[PDB]
């Protein structure tokens, strides 16, 4: 579970600190 900037939450050991098309962060599923 680790931070990353420009965001205003976190993100778990489960996915990844990620962006989308929209405009807004989150986290996504690292890739297998």
């Amino acid at each position: 579970a680790i931070q990353c900037p420009d965001s205003q939450f976190e993100c778990p050991d489960f996915s990844t600190c990620c962006v989308m098309v929209d405009g807004s962060w989150g986290c996504c599923p690292m890739p297998q």
